[PDB]
């Protein structure tokens, strides 16, 4: 456990027995549903950390079940904030097996929950506790932006490492264009700047130290994508945590963590 994930190196995928290593990469297909895949994976790793089986959440249920005006669920992505609202409104997260994903079904009518379906949110609670001496906590999520940490990136890194260790992952936002280069196939540590904005949710799942092609000691994030297991390096990639020195923007735009109460299994 600790030898696979500590403050200097964390790669749970190298422990074939780890619950988290048994959460296989998924393929969102040709809809903008990464917000669902990354958010649900964060709950899946939290469940693993609390001793539950690596059972997948139905992304399709979350895509299709919502209150209010009709939405454009294939063409337009939403946010981790909305993901939590759907949980609050419905109280039920079916398993993938009960309502499995096909991107062509994103937007269809929300299905009836059948009697035999599993609720992977049973005894879960999103926390809205008001603990800090300010009115801004208790939203159910906490978000950090690399631009706000531009003069203190060591603290941004430490926050993410702590959450990866404790929750198994964080949600991270990137600009999808940035991983579209031919070079993102393969096993090298990528090194590049981000943009002013982001549009695609992924997960940071680990990290480590390495030496770059210029002989400099550096560090990388291990990032999970939702473009299937033939994209990148078996569905994941490594990216330099700091990137080129000239960058105005970090490759990681922002991270989100969910604040939930879930009893140990
Ligand atoms: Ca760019
Ligand atoms: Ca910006
Ligand atoms: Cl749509």
């Amino acid at each position: 456990d600790n030898m696979f994930c500590n403050k200097e190196y964390c790669n749970r995928l190298k422990d074939e027995n780890n619950c988290i290593s048994n959460l296989q990469v998924e393929d969102q297909g040709n809809c903008d549903t990464s917000w669902i895949f990354a958010s649900k994976y964060h709950l899946e790793t939290i469940r693993c950390m609390k001793g539950y089986e690596p059972t997948k959440i139905s992304a399709l249920y979350v895509a299709n079940c919502y209150k209010g005006e009709h939405k454009d669920r294939c063409d337009e992505g939403s946010s981790p904030m909305e993901f939590l609202q759907i949980i609050e409104d419905y109280g039920f997260l079916p398993a993938e097996s009960n309502y499995p994903y096909n991107y062509v079904k994103v937007g269809e009518q929300c299905p009836k929950v059948e009697d035999h379906w599993m609720n992977l949110w049973d005894n879960g609670k999103i926390l809205h506790n008001k603990n800090e001496p300010n009115s801004l906590d208790g939203k159910g999520y906490t978000a950090y932006e690399s631009e706000r940490f531009h003069d203190n990136m060591d603290a941004f890194v430490k926050i993410i490492k702590t959450e990866v260790m404790n929750k198994g992952s964080v949600i991270a936002y990137i600009k999808a264009e940035n991983v579209m280069g031919y070079e993102f196939s393969g096993k090298k540590v990528q090194n590049l700047c981000g943009d002013d904005t982001a549009d695609h949710a992924v997960n940071i799942v680990g990290y480590g130290n390495y030496v770059n092609s210029e002989g400099e000691k550096k560090s990388y994030w291990i990032v999970r994508n939702s473009w299937g297991p033939y994209w990148g390096d078996e569905g994941y990639f490594k990216v330099d945590m700091y990137g080129p020195t000239h960058c105005h923007f970090n490759f990681i735009h922002s991270v989100v963590i969910f604040n939930v109460d879930l009893p140990m299994n």
